[PDB]
């Protein structure tokens, strides 16, 4: 009845109208590659950094299941299929949204939608939080709060798991090109702060091949980061 | 996403781009109660009789796994309540449809929906093909035939789901309240042929508390039929 017309990603969709996490039900689940796990909130959603991700009724709250099969180099580049997918969609319904590195999805600097991606074997699993009608904490935004009007949440579904699908289809064909698209959509130029293994900040010139961050120190040295357990805020 | 609010019946949902029958799948797999299996497309969806039944993509084509607590002696008015049900969403979409005992329902006496019931012992499987926007055979119906434009299949699935949790809970609270909902539903009065062991005709009476179809013969006498390998026809 959801009517997807997908070749990998969404030939399957499991909802519930409550879950702890669908990142976690992922992970301790046996399902089918490109599998979409959804659900109406979460009581246990978190982010990357594993804070706490608000859940509530109005958002989209999903997960999807793979095991690409790409040189292990590259699978690092899959937590930004998420984001781009995201920025697609917002697109599609007249909003415009850029990268923060490495998973968010900024609106004019409120977040809309975090990315999380974890991995378990040979299996991947890509979780996307999305605020279309939820209430938002202070600080991030909505696509209801941006458009001042709510938006049906079936039809924002339908939109971002197409657009995955095909970006998924290209990541397997070519891994490499997807970072064209991040680079055209993730907020660069501007002077951040980095707290990973340490503390420093610098320009958020660009990211390389590999998919790190590229930051240009101010003593004209540049210093990657890596994805990780890192940080980054906008000065 | 889907933004069910039921207690039992649609707490979780299954969706498939396409499948054999969602009945199958609904029955071979370890599911709990309340699940519901739904696609947008049947390869081998089939009804009451063992007869193919067209599932193209437009119409809503569900199962929902079930285990009533009830005796045994009330499992066949599980018949009924997808009969009713469908009958209850209908008049949410203005249209007035009537049920042909024991499992259809018919607008104009064209039909627009059926249900197909299977045990597998304790477990049950309650299957319905509903007509929404897709193609039907010539002599059925459906409900954008009806309406004169497409109905979105969520709403209608909504509804459908929201009409059958709030009746299969009077249902295990009470197996008998179901069958006034019939009567007050079902097309009575009529002339009709039954074949069941054999072949034999008369007025569709009234249905009794076991569900069993009561038919008045010509000669006064009254014949009662169960549900099961009978084929029933307006004359
Ligand atoms: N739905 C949400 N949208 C944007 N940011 C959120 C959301 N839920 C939590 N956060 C923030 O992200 C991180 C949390 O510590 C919180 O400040
Ligand atoms: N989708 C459907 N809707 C209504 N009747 C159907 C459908 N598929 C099959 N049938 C009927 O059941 C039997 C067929 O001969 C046909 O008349
Ligand atoms: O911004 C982040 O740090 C990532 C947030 C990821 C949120 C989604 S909601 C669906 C999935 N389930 C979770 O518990 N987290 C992800
Ligand atoms: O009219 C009948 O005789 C019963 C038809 C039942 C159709 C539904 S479609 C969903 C489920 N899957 C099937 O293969 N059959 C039922």
């Amino acid at each position: 009845m959801l009517g997807l017309k997908t070749s990998i990603i969404g030939r399957r969709v499991i909802y519930f109208q409550e879950i702890t996490s669908t990142n976690e039900f992922a992970k301790t689940s046996y399902l089918e590659e490109g599998t979409v796990i959804v659900a109406d909130k979460q009581t246990m959603g978190h982010g990357r950094l594993n804070r706490k991700w608000e859940s509530p009724e109005g958002g989209l709250w999903l997960s999807i299941v793979l095991s690409p099969k790409v040189p292990q180099k590259d699978l690092p580049k899959i937590v930004f299929l998420g984001a781009v997918g995201v920025v697609e969609t917002l697109k599609e319904f007249s909003i415009d949204g850029r990268i923060k590195w490495p998973n968010d999805v900024l609106v004019n600097y409120k977040k809309i939608a975090g990315v999380l991606v974890e991995g378990k074997g040979d299996k991947i699993v890509l979780g996307i939080g999305l605020n279309v009608n939820n209430k938002v904490p202070n600080g991030a935004t909505s696509m209801k709060l941006e458009l001042g009007s709510e938006v049906p949440l079936l039809s924002v579904f339908r939109s971002l798991i197409t657009n995955l699908d095909r970006l998924y289809l290209n990541f397997l064909k070519n891994p490499m090109d997807i970072l064209n698209l991040v680079r055209d959509n993730m907020i660069l130029g501007v002077r951040v702060k980095i707290l990973g293994d340490g503390s420093f900040e610098g320009i958020a010139e660009d990211i390389d091949d590999f998919g790190r961050l590229i930051i240009r120190l101010d003593s004209g040295e540049v210093k990657k980061v890596i994805y990780g357990d890192v940080s980054l805020r906008f000065l």
